[PDB]
């Protein structure tokens, strides 16, 4: 126990900071959009639970206030309960938040290419003061979106993430845990065979509808001719729906944000670590 090995500790401590830290630059740069995104993501912290691994076993020496911080934050021996709790983090809690993001980016994409078409279901009415309205164009689209997303599939599951041919289901238990977790109503929990699934929001695409309903029968057109007033107070509600998914997209969005800042705090708290055992390493007290 009396011979030092500074010049191994340096290139171990060195390893370990930079895997950690080309970790850190995926986890801060890549948006959670996409299932390649995320797999980048994944592989990152992969990484970096390989090179704590290595750093357990490189017989690295930490002092009592290291030790104390590693103990306090993640709550050879230590690192390998850092490793396993940050491991947990990232694929229990963050990873589920990725792929919340993702399917509801691709969600909210497709509601977005339908309001893309609405300029062409408004057309001019019989005179100045009134319009002339597609609502069956608007509804088929808006039902059709409702229908593909109320389907329980990888496009459709928020919680658990999905992959490989299968459906991976809760228990009740959980499912409503992150029901909670991610302030979704009560709609978004649905049972899947021998458990349960958390899936996107539908409400207001079918509150949209019913307020299409509301307006009055069609024409022999399948379109609706309507007074200026009663389309402006109809395009009024229609708004405050897409508000309302805008809302539970930002809420989720912002979740996110602040899981994948829980876990850089943990990384943080590494880094710190492990450039206070470099300096020890290259100190010489006199
Ligand atoms: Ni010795």
């Amino acid at each position: 126990g009396h011979m030092e090995h500074r010049g191994t500790d340096i290139i171990s401590l060195s390893q370990a900071a930079t895997k950690i830290h080309q970790a850190q630059q995926t986890l801060q740069s890549t948006p959670p959009i996409s299932e390649e995104n995320n797999d980048e993501r994944t592989l990152a912290r992969q990484q970096l639970t390989s090179s704590l691994n290595a750093l357990a076993k490189s017989g690295v020496s930490l002092s009592a206030e290291q030790n104390e911080n590693l103990r306090s934050a993640f709550s050879a021996e230590i690192w390998d309960m850092v490793s396993q709790n940050i491991s947990a983090i990232g694929d229990s809690y963050l990873g589920v938040y990725e792929n919340v993001v993702a399917v509801y980016t691709d969600f909210y994409q497709a509601f977005s290419d339908i309001l893309s078409k609405m300029g062409g279901w408004l057309l001019p009415g019989k005179d100045g003061n009134t319009v002339k309205l597609d609502v069956t164009s608007l509804k088929n689209d808006l039902n059709s979106l409702v229908n593909k997303y109320n389907q329980i599939n990888s496009n459709t599951v928020l919680f658990p993430a999905q992959s490989g041919s299968g459906v991976k289901v809760a228990t009740e238990a959980e499912a409503r845990q992150w029901l909670s977790e991610l302030n979704l109503p009560n709609s978004c929990l649905k049972s899947y065979g021998s458990g349960y699934v958390v899936t996107v929001d539908l409400t207001p695409l079918q509150k949209m509808v019913q307020d299409i309903d509301g307006l009055g029968a069609p024409g022999k057109d399948s379109k609706l001719e309507m007074d200026n007033a009663k389309y402006q107070a109809w395009q009024s509600g229609f708004k405050a729906q897409e508000e309302n998914m805008k809302t539970t997209l930002q809420t989720l969005t912002q979740k996110y944000s602040n899981a994948n800042s829980l876990y850089d705090n943990l990384v943080k708290v590494l880094s710190s670590t492990i450039s206070s055992s470099l300096e020890t390493a290259k100190s010489f007290l006199q």
